[PDB]
């Protein structure tokens, strides 16, 4: 692809973030911590899962960015409406304002309803996500396959202002303790 150009400068929204993350110092890497991280609780922040937003908000244009997500087991990367719901319990669609993919148990899927299957030959170490706001587009590719298509979500019907949207995952097994990064332009 040549998305390239149109890179943006993500940093993570502490606000936002389930009280068990940690973020980094220069707010671009998240992991999950062992244990409530000491903050107070607010109405922003995830409750359920180990979710957090960037603080851009996106409402018109083209828009790329890169994410880490070496060694990781399990993660949801993409983009959803501002004012998706934060407490209890939700699926990643469309239909709940969110614009996703993921790995979860040795398979990527991409967060339709019902969700889709992917079909990955070189498992990713790094994501790049492509918004196009007026087209109604997001767009998923492989950096460590060069560059080579994940998923393509068209007629989006958006319906808001955008934030990109990270899930580190649960770290059940003790092999998912790996933070996600947002990679250097
Ligand atoms: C997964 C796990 O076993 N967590 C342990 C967290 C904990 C709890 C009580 C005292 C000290 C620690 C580190």
């Amino acid at each position: 692809h040549h998305h390239h150009h149109h890179m943006v400068h993500i940093t993570l929204d502490r606000n936002t973030a389930n009280s068990w993350l940690i973020i980094s110092k220069d707010r671009r890497q998240v992991r999950m911590g062992d244990t409530h991280q000491n903050v107070s609780d607010n109405k922003e922040r995830f409750s359920n899962y180990p979710m957090v937003l960037g603080a851009q908000r996106f409402s018109s244009g083209k828009m790329y960015w890169e994410v880490d997500v070496t060694q990781k087991e399990a993660w949801d990367l993409g983009v959803c409406r501002d004012s998706v719901q934060r407490k209890g319990q939700f699926s990643l669609s469309p239909e709940n304002g969110f614009w996703t993919i993921w790995l979860w148990q040795d398979s990527y899927e991409a967060g339709t309803s019902p969700q889709t299957t992917l079909h990955i030959q070189v498992p990713p170490c790094q994501i790049g996500i492509f918004v196009d706001y007026e087209a109604g587009v997001v767009s998923f590719y492989n950096i460590t396959d060069h560059g080579s298509l994940i998923y393509t979500f068209s007629e989006c019907v958006f319906a808001g202002p955008l934030r990109p949207f990270f899930n580190v995952g649960f770290n059940y097994s003790g092999g998912n303790a790996a933070p996600l990064k947002l990679c250097p332009l």
